[PDB]
């Protein structure tokens, strides 16, 4: 499908040569308009626009296109600025992204001080958004000085494209930025400014991006207080519930902000939102994943999600979902990828009987051992207290790899199980507060009769032997937490 | 092919005898011209010039030819110096190199102070450039005092041949010199003076050697700050991308600076540039390797690369390349040697399924066990956490040699894998900052639940058992690094 490359690269080289030869303002503007048209038609090329646009961006990278665009962007006249920034925001691929991070930092901030031209402001917002898509060190250095002031000022504006770009930029800050970056942004009242934007009924896209940024901020368990004080959290769920993934898929074809799909890096960033223990974050992540799933199915690719690994997260959500809209979104996405829909699994693992054990074993595809469990009368308690030796000898799992897979499944089930039948001190809640996966040990401690009050007097040997916590790091963390009452 | 040897040895002996008998300036000049012509025709002898020139250099080494040239180079008249140095730069093989390093230090420097004669300066630059190929202590001593000033002054000159000699000299200083030598050169503003040279569009060779020196300096992670402040880094990639190795091969036949190939030691120095973790350095290394591959294939030698080991680096680059220019260069170089081009492997190693495992196993040529991997349902997580005993028993690799080979392949894959799916504290980035190979351990730490923040509270036993870091030295280094936050 390189015919388009042979169609565009000669014209692109000619246009780049003209742009380098363009010393006059009119010639600069004409060349910038031509290259902008070329990159736009490359982007909108049906079902193949992404890779051809990336190739055009690479061809711009050679011949020093980036420095030429920066040079034209430093010109006194605003026409050069607007045209150059319009071109640049379309071509800010990861390679050009890091090149700008290395070289062009500081001029972009200075021209971002030019908040008055809204037409320029939209393009500058796109530039800084794509910069936020870059690594975290760039996030601190840019967001600290040029980020919050410019993004908040343009959020206070009313133009739709600028607000949409600002919301996307804030979402990228929340995703690629560190917990310190999110903390600083939250302290900068960013959520409070986003609250009208998410409450702005005009555009669904702006509200969606604002909800995404709010959810990613809520993933930080240190600033969530003022985050929920913003009130957007109670707004996130009704919005995602009201919207239709199929409707969103049919739309955005005309408004091609994401019509050509979304970068695998962006989806990889989104995936952690599923296992975030925050219902709004999981809702918005599921909605985005379902929308991108529909878009890719229209394009005809589903392997990218498996490469990212969202399949496992979605299936775990389906098996361990209590909400209705989360279940609907996950099932719809899985059916969009042409994947099986697992039946929800009964959470009362401690009270499980043989039927539940057989069902769960068949669900993890371990039928070869099912009868043995049925032979051994395995129930919830025994399954929860199952050990390596018992699995190997009594149940005949003589291959270590199979035992490792079984213990991985058991770890997942333990982490996402409800122990309300047995515990009474909410030891599971405390362990999850320390770390989600720590919940895997909860029943063991319950099997030991340990209590929160008694936790400060437990020992390492008691943890390893009685509680069966094989990992030394987890034992050390638990002991350190328990020593502090 | 000793016919050339018996053609040259008697004539060379006669010329050496005449030069020894030459007391007058005119006789000295005549003898020097004759021996220079002989060594020139010996070097340019088709496809066999190297060994015959080496034999001529050995014949000069005997009969005190080196000390005769030194004494003539100590003469008052400039003509004798220029002729003697013209001969010497051609006859400065490694043996003559070390002899001059032992004996002729300081007189060469003193005549290098005579920077005014540009024709003499060319030969002096050649002498010092070849001298930089010697050991690092000699490099320290001689480069520290005379080399820097002479090369900077001659770079300030306009002679293309002198400039090319200086660029090659700086590249040799960067390669053969130690980290202290590189630091001293960087402190001498070397890259800043190189910037106009690389920016001088006239000579492709001069720009290429300047970019080579810049890249080798950039391999140092202590002084790269001012190196990228020089600005040549943004120019390195366009140069290598624009040029064609075939163009470099068909050309330079007349300008026989490298038309007879390059010393295997030089290629051995070049190979580390491929695994230098810096895109520009790998680009220039790949370009040089492809050019030398073309030259050798035209000559008909490919085993030299296997002896040097560039095949492994090229294949690792091809498998684990994200850039297009590097991929194209490495693929073309491998096709020059008639070696298979491996298919690039999916970087999302944690998210691999059975098909990816089968593909990777077939790529490393471990087909004999693929079905077993299929039988045990090994996936990315299991493969990354696979142990010695599990491999030996479950997968039936009873021969420890095969297990060591498989674990070496797994170590390489881990070092070059992408863990962004699993980790979130960028622990891989920190480990690579400590040491690239340390990246192999990252997943294990991720499997242990360890992050950057808790790194300072890990212990040796936790590293050995939970993280499975078998090497005690690596464990000690990681613990020491973690103790310092
Ligand atoms: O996520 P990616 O594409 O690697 O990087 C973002 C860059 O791509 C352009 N873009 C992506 C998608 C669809 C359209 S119309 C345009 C953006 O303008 C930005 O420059
Ligand atoms: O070749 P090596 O061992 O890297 O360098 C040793 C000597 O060979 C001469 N030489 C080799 C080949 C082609 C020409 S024109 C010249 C150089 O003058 C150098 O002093």
């Amino acid at each position: 499908v390189q015919d388009a490359l042979e169609r565009a690269l000669p014209e692109l080289q000619q246009a780049l040569s003209a742009l380098k030869q363009a010393g006059g303002a009119r010639a600069v503007g004409a060349g910038l308009a031509e290259v902008f048209q070329l990159v736009e038609e490359a982007w909108l090329l049906p079902a193949v626009g992404r890779e051809v646009a990336q190739g055009l961006c690479d061809a711009i990278r050679l011949d020093g296109g980036l420095d030429l665009l920066l040079r034209l962007l430093q010109a006194p006249e605003l026409e050069t600025r607007v045209q150059a920034a319009r071109l640049l925001e379309q071509i800010l691929v990861a390679e050009n992204r890091d090149r700008v991070a290395r070289i062009g930092l500081g001029v972009i901030l200075n021209l971002a001080k030019e908040r008055e031209p809204v037409e320029l402001a939209r393009s500058v917002a796109g530039i800084l958004e794509h910069m936020f898509k870059h690594s975290e060190e760039t996030c601190q250095r840019l967001v600290a000085a040029g980020g919050l002031d410019a993004v908040l000022y343009w959020c206070r504006r009313t133009d739709p494209a600028l607000l949409r770009h600002c919301a996307l930029a804030l979402g990228n800050c929340a995703l690629h930025g560190g917990q310190a970056v999110q903390r600083r942004m939250v302290e900068k009242r960013a959520a409070e400014w986003l609250f009208p934007l998410a409450f702005s009924k005009e555009d669904e896209l702006l509200r969606l991006h604002a909800c995404l940024a709010v959810a990613v901020l809520a993933t930080n368990k240190e600033v969530e207080r003022e985050v929920e004080r913003s009130g957007t959290l109670a707004l996130v769920e009704p919005l995602v519930a009201s919207l239709d993934p199929g409707r969103f898929a049919r739309c955005l074809v005309d408004a091609s902000d994401t019509s050509q799909g979304r970068g695998p890096d962006d989806l990889q960033r989104l995936v952690p939102l599923l296992d975030s223990n925050r219902l709004e974050a999981q809702c918005i992540g599921a909605f985005y994943l379902c929308a991108e799933a529909a878009i890719k199915s229209l394009q005809g690719k589903t392997k990218v999600f498996s490469d990212i690994g969202a399949i496992q997260s979605l299936k775990r959500l389906v098996s361990y979902s209590t909400n209705g809209t989360k279940s609907a979104l996950a099932k719809r996405a899985l059916r969009l990828l042409g994947e099986e829909v697992p039946r929800p699994i009964l959470p009362s693992v401690p009270s499980w009987k043989e039927a539940e054990v057989q069902t769960w074993l068949q669900q993890i595809g371990f039928s070869k051992y099912c009868e043995s469990f049925r032979e051994q009368q395995v129930d919830g308690d025994l399954l929860l207290r199952l050990t390596e030796e018992e699995l190997q000898t009594d149940l005949g799992m003589k291959s270590g790899i199979t035992r490792k897979r079984f213990f991985r499944e058991l770890t997942e089930l333990k982490t996402f199980a409800n122990y309300s039948t047995c515990d009474r001190s909410n030891l599971a809640d405390w362990l999850g507060s320390l770390d989600p996966r720590f919940r895997q040990y909860t029943y063991g401690l319950v099997s030991c009769g340990l209590d929160r009050s008694l936790l400060h007097r437990v020992s390492e040997q008691q943890l390893l032997e009685d509680c069966g916590i094989h990992l030394g790091v987890h034992r050390a963390r638990i002991l350190t937490a328990a020593r502090e009452m």
